[PDB]
């Protein structure tokens, strides 16, 4: 029975409030930290959440404490839609069903292996010729990388990739990025402490519910079309599959393979396997712009171990040490994710010297694990050293943790690093970046930071070498 997290005294509903600035929630919290400590307790309106900060919090309670920390909380913005279903928002029964399910059918459909490293060298492909075709001329890169990022997950859960040409994708993708943007803003987040309020008034969140909305009203058709196509010994992609095993639990009353798990599952696939490797890619241009310096080590790299004849492979990992420790610093730096997606108390829990009641929300500062002071030497800035030794070999941290830890953790890393890799490898290759302002001047603070962290606004060059 001891006691809760120490942490600031809330009001009746309004929670912590008073202590919280909605536009800089990630600020707010590491500013209350320093007051309470590395583990303290917050109320996010009514919502009592457990805020884990650095490295050592992070890790004894995710990892540690697996299991007591295994449960999935809210994001309420995403609620509205997923209501719970879904691998990403369910907890129990339905969680474990659906996650074992999803990671054998991302398998199935070629993760981790040849089939969709050759899909995301062949969409690379597609990427450079529409760079080239821009003939160097200043752009906005935003959904050109993103169309070439949703293209690989999308081929993998609908069948085929979709077409540059068809407006239906452009409008699919604005629908993703208004939504990462939102619940990256003060009202996103004053939303997750005031939902059961603003659900009902007028407002931004009106706006990205209606984009939720449209995302699932193109997963529900994309599922009716291939129901009526469907082959029960041969499936096109995840959702044949999941279909499949629908038919297979006609016996089962109490199983969770049915149409509204069907159809989150694939939003959250669709969703999950597209903005967070884009937004990455996407800041991950500006850093390099920035840092032209970098952009010749790497250059130099690619250069002498790939060359310019040959398509990039997974594999030249292992051989470009400088460049892992890039892409690596990219993440650490963007820190995409910076509250991770909160997790929850499975029961009555004691975890150093407090007491968690069971279903208590926990937030994991993964923000604070990748700009944790005692595993790298100089947090606030962009430095590839951050993953080199001494003799510019990478160099694991214990405090890269973008994807999360623990029986939670992101599914999709093993998918995202794949395509980081290959992306960022194969753009290089072939292009210089040039900005549109000289390196001094380019902003690389964020938009907005909420639950995502959103690169600003852009425009660049692409010119061959
Ligand atoms: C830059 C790439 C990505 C980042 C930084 C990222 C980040 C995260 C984080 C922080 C979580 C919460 C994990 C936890 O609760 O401990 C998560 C979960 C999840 N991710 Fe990702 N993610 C990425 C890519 C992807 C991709 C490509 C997919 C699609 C295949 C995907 C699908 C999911 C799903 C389905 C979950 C829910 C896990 C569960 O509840 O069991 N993610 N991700
Ligand atoms: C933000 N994401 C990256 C991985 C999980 C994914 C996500 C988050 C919320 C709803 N669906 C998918």
């Amino acid at each position: 029975k001891g006691k809760l997290p120490p942490g600031p005294t809330p009001l009746p509903f309004i929670g912590n409030y008073l202590q919280l600035n909605t536009e800089q929630m990630y600020n707010s919290l590491m500013k209350i930290s320093e007051r309470y400590g590395p583990v303290f307790t917050i109320h996010l309106g009514p919502r009592r959440v457990v805020v884990l900060c650095g490295h050592d919090a992070v890790r004894e309670a995710l990892v540690d404490q697996a299991e007591e920390f295994s449960g999935r909380g809210e994001q309420a913005t995403f609620d509205w839609v997923f209501k719970g279903y879904g691998v990403v928002f369910s907890n129990g029964e339905r969680a474990k069903q659906l996650r074992r399910f999803s990671i054998a059918t991302l398998r199935d459909f070629g993760v981790g292996k040849r089939g969709i490293e050759e899909r995301i060298q062949e969409e690379a492909g597609f990427l450079i010729d529409a760079l080239r075709g821009t003939g160097g001329a200043n752009i906005d890169p935003t959904f050109f990388l993103s169309r070439t990022v949703s293209n690989v997950i999308s081929s993998i859960v609908f069948g085929d990739r979709f077409d540059y040409k068809d407006k239906e994708f452009l409008s699919l993708l604005r629908m993703m990025l208004g939504i990462f943007q939102f619940t990256s803003t003060s009202t996103g987040q004053l939303y997750e402490m005031f939902s059961s309020v603003m659900k009902h008034l007028p407002g931004p969140q009106q706006q990205a519910f209606q984009l939720l909305q449209g995302l699932e009203d193109f997963i529900a058709k994309k599922v009716e079309h291939n129901q009526r196509t469907l082959d029960p010994n041969s499936p096109r992609d995840f959702i044949d599959s999941f279909l499949i095993r629908m038919q297979e639990e006609e016996k089962n009353p109490n199983t969770e393979f049915y149409l509204k798990n069907l159809v989150m599952t694939t939003l959250n696939l669709f969703i999950g396997g597209t903005e967070t490797v884009s937004t990455t890619l996407r800041y991950g241009f500006l850093l390099l712009m920035k840092h032209p310096e970098v952009e010749a080590k790497v250059h130099e790299e690619i250069d002498r171990v790939i060359g310019k004849n040959r398509q990039p492979k997974f594999e030249d990992r292992a051989k470009m040490p400088y460049m892992e420790a890039v892409i690596h610093e990219i993440q650490r730096f963007g820190d995409v994710i910076p509250m991770s997606l909160a997790r929850r108390v499975k029961k009555d829990t004691k975890f150093r010297d407090f007491f968690l009641p069971k279903g208590t929300e926990v937030y994991p500062m993964l923000g604070s694990v990748l700009r944790d002071p005692s595993f790298f030497s100089n947090p606030q800035d962009f430095n590839p050293q951050h993953f080199l030794n001494e003799k510019g070999q990478f160099k694991k941290s214990d405090a890269f943790v973008p994807f999360s830890i623990g029986k939670r953790n992101c599914f999709g890393e093993g998918l995202a690093r794949m395509e980081l890799f290959l992306f960022f490898t194969t753009v290089m290759q072939n292009f210089r970046l040039k900005s549109s302002q000289s390196p001094k001047d380019i902003d690389v603070s964020p938009k907005h930071v909420g639950f995502a962290t959103i690169p600003r606004n852009y425009t660049m060059s692409f010119l061959p070498r």
